[PDB]
């Protein structure tokens, strides 16, 4: 792993389910709610930070995860398509990163292919099995509680950059960029 | 067991309780919001896109709950009855299908008679001990928390149709029928 | 406990903390959603239904409760007071009911009162221990995920009426007064 | 920390991990709710009331946050402030009180220099081990689940005031100042 994420120079994460615990909060009309969760946004944060572009790919679209996304300043990103292997070397080529510079985190099925697509993979803790054993690394937190940030934790970890989070001092350095 | 998964050409499923996790998130004017689990979602495509048809029949009855049944595409379901052994094989009959071939996830007494009612009966993991007791599989999953996805992958899985979240390959091969 | 639930005849219950999990889920206008549990419901129905009576204390008082409270055919409840000993007294009396035939589900100190003006009390799963203390059962579920329920099972198994949630022909006969 | 509890004035406290799960529940506008604990929320109060004032220091900035704050009763306050060290000396000195005199609860690297800057502080138990390590004390509820709670018992216990919490006669006798 060691290996692998200190060459990590883009992320592109799932959102229902890895940013989200993967409930759709339904209301009369449709999608009316997402819950994030406030460690992840600052680990994307913290990442953006630290030269490390982020992307969304989502089989899924809403106004709601638009906001979020900008809410974060995430830049590239897909939604409403399910297919996932294409739609990654595109934000790949975007990005201007290659495969094994871009890490992926999943939980369900649709994700298997972006995991192929990578090179280095996330699943979050309440993934299936079939997902677990299609991944490089399986997080011991549970999509939408912070599963995310734990990845943004160890992938700042291996770079030597973990100071943005270990510490205080660390800390108040990136704090004109840490904003959700 | 297998024997009856292979036989199951249609799903009933309960909602509050199996769908969810048994939260009733009230306004002023009754349920403001229904959770429903993505991957429960992706698994009812998946037992669709399979030929396994797929009804719901709750005890409750709303507006967000038909909502997500129709983004769902299911066509078959019974909303508002706390009777569920007619509302069993009401169903069943307007499926082209026989006891026999139908299944049937609940959570709580009011499933009891749909579960007599249905050839195999699947119960979540906090149903309470007396409905445990009386269906043929407990599944591991909570309410809400993708109970319904064990299960319609226990169903495929049992029917040689797994590769469709099994593998990036089969999972695309079905990208058309994979929504929500 | 035996003969104490035996001749429980009315049951008061709290509600942020009993019949809810504590959370108080807020817009920007104060409390904009108040969840409750399904198992829960049935319960209050099925305690109704074996005539004992149900009533609401709360020191919150909001529409969604009093939605909550409708839907359930709750009849006795007094909201808005945080000084809930004369409360119940004023409950037992209007319920016809004597302390020794009352009992109180809490959570917090403000149900301390409660608990000394009561026969029977119960506290849930989640409940500070200096309320445990207080109480005659600390019940094993956590507030808002059916620790009413758990009570109300044991008041109904108690009574030698349990059936009407342990066999879908007990059930069927008690159908038409489980309405939530 | 039974020395630190006894001379704490001043509690000062994160939101969003501590009074809340961290979760942030999106509309296509931002957070659409806070969920916030009902029990925290009497935590809030007692100390208040035992003449310990409370401040809530968030990186975040919404109404929603704002409507609990004034429910509260909170006057002192820094919100949508991500460099906290500042702040919690600013709020120290509006309080009339010392470092020494005043507790930091917080969640995530944010805190951390909040608390360098108070004289006791604690994590909640989710919190990171890089937050964990860096408090004075790690309270066993997760955030949102009544962890201002937990501490708020553990100063007025040290300071010999926990009758309001722990008996009726000491919670009628305050109950007047308990409302949130």
């Amino acid at each position: 792993m060691q290996q692998k994420l200190e060459n990590i120079k883009f992320v592109i994460t799932d959102v229902d389910g890895v940013l989200t615990d993967g409930q759709l909060h339904y209301d009369a009309n449709g999608e009316a709610i997402k819950s994030f969760h406030v460690r992840d946004g600052l680990g994307i944060k913290m990442l953006m930070d630290a030269d490390i572009q982020v992307a969304v790919l989502s089989g899924r679209d809403s106004p709601i995860l638009r906001r979020r996304i900008a809410d974060l300043g995430i830049k590239l990103f897909f939604l409403g398509k399910l297919e996932k292997e294409t739609a990654c070397f595109d934000l790949m080529k975007q990005a201007g990163v290659t495969a094994e510079q871009t890490a992926y985190i999943g939980d369900d099925s649709v994700d298997l292919p972006a995991f192929a697509a990578c090179g280095t993979s996330f699943a979050v803790a309440d993934a299936p099995i079939y997902v677990k054993n299609a991944v490089d690394h399986v997080l011991s937190t549970h999509g939408g509680k912070g599963a995310f940030r734990e990845m943004s934790d160890m992938i700042l970890q291996a770079q030597g950059k973990s100071s943005v989070f270990d510490t205080a001092q660390g800390f108040l350095k990136s704090v004109k960029s840490m904003g959700q």
